[PDB]
């Protein structure tokens, strides 16, 4: 048949990313895919962090 | 037949992403698919943070 | 026979994401997806703050 | 039959990019795809952080 | 049959790249990919970090 088994354990006593005026854009801590068949994974577009000024 | 089993544990005793004026796209801590057939993910369009000025 | 099992146990004694002027988009803590199936997952649009300025 | 089996397991004692006025696009810690197909990763578009001055 | 396992495990006591203004476009820790098919990864498009000036 199908078996499919997922353990995920996730402690943290640090700090992370601590600050001011940060972009970040894909962050995953403990990610993970196992699916039975294909696996797509798409990002199109725009992603963005903008403080003043001019863009085109 | 089908067996699917899931355990996902998450404690947290520092802090994350302390600060102003920030961008932040796509965050997943303990993420998991294990679907019994394909996987389909699509991320499309615009995402964004203007803070004034001019975007086009 | 079908067999789904499903354990999410979450603690925080930790701050997350604490400042102000801050934008985001997707977060998950614990997620997880099993059906016994395909999964089909989309986001398409617009997804944004503007905190003044002129977007087009 | 299908057989897939995932242990991810996530301890952080230190810090992680500590600092003001900073760029991440993609960062991942312990990330895995094992589908019974294929994997199909796309990134296509804009990413970025723009703190005033002039982009086109 | 199909029979995929993966085993991650991360721990950490030092600091990760402090300081302050930065740029980090692709980083991964613990990162692995075993699909039963074909391996397809794209990243097109722009990445970048603009503090003023002038960009075209």
């Amino acid at each position: 048949g199908n078996n499919q088994q997922n353990y995920q354990q996730y402690r943290q006593n640090g700090n992370q990313q601590q600050g001011n005026n940060r972009y970040q854009g894909y962050q995953a801590y403990n990610a993970q895919a196992q699916p039975a068949g294909g696996y797509y994974q798409n990002y199109q577009g725009y992603s963005g962090y903008q403080q003043g000024g001019y863009q085109q």
